[PDB]
């Protein structure tokens, strides 16, 4: 398992954080409308998955702000913003701040992602929650960077995730 | 199992809603503080569950205010607004608005308890989430009153739901 902190304390991860070089496990998750998506829909293009554990606590909706505008400074991607939150709290968030480039997508009836993913939560008052990361994907589905962000209380490293996917 | 609607369209709702004078089973939800909240935690009250789809959707938010001011004119009683939202979203709302005399508990952690009440949309893009539906437990932990709203897209009825706390 992994730990990551909240100001500090620790917290604990289910399983491991998909690594650079390793293939990326197919997920359905839930999007704004209540359909069904999946890894596959995004056939040809590179993925960024914006993780964390609810767009109406702490430094999520920071991080939303900010991936909404980098969406628009790269090709050929797409920004998923994926948490426990319902559909309706995530779209509520986007809806209010007109944040239209990234794609909202809920977990809630698909925990089996956090586990795949190695981002659930395990044990503690945060259990059922997608620790905070940041996970990119290329054309070919294959992972080429994460981020488990060590403190869950600060923002991921957008840096990092957005060099991956220049030259 | 059961069947609710939306603008008359049908929704099929697992098990079946516990009626008067059936035993309340016992559940484990979880509160604003991600504390688990049990049914025996409210030992010789009466107690009111409003049941209901998402907060942040429909007539969901008007039923919160309505009851958050019934809760006000009843006695040895607890309001419990319960949903399948992250705790964030449900007290989100109550704080906008000051609504502090109801309980907010959420399913995310406990989808077990959608099971056992008869309040689980099975199948089609409301899946996962709860019925609208309204359960009265008295101080003994028997049913005493229960309604599962036929259509989704209207309140339920308040005035039987308090009527069986009459004497």
């Amino acid at each position: 398992s992994q730990t990551v902190h909240f100001q500090g304390n620790p917290v604990t991860v289910a399983n491991s954080i998909p690594q650079a070089g390793s293939k990326a496990q197919t997920f359905t998750l839930v999007a704004k409308d209540l359909s069904d998506v999946t890894l596959g829909q995004f056939a040809g293009k590179r993925k960024v998955l914006n993780i964390f554990p609810s767009i109406d606590t702490g430094v999520s909706a920071a991080s939303v702000r900010k991936f909404n505008q980098l969406a628009t400074e790269i090709d050929n991607t797409v920004v998923l913003c994926i948490s426990a939150d319902l559909p309706f709290a995530q779209s509520r968030f986007c809806g209010a701040e007109g944040l239209n480039n990234v794609i909202t997508l809920s977990t809630f009836r698909n925990a089996e992602f956090l586990q795949a993913y190695g981002v659930a939560i395990a044990d503690g008052p945060l259990k059922g929650l997608a620790a905070r990361a940041v996970v990119v994907i290329d054309e070919n589905d294959n992972v080429i960077f994460s981020q488990l962000v060590d403190e869950i209380t600060t923002e991921p490293d957008y840096e990092a995730a957005l060099a991956v996917l220049k030259a």
